[PDB]
């Protein structure tokens, strides 16, 4: 799967 | 909520 | 796109 | 990091 990066800052990752 | 998008297209988001 | 639902609770959606 | 899973199959999850 790949993990798409945003910030909310915090960081997070969107895996699919 | 707040969205934040990973991506704006396979539009990926984290919905809070 | 859908919307997936996960905890953390707080409840997030996981939008792909 | 936390990974919360929304599904475990297209893995989809939040990594925080």
């Amino acid at each position: 799967a790949k993990v798409f990066f945003a910030a909310d800052a915090a960081i997070i990752g969107l895996m699919v």
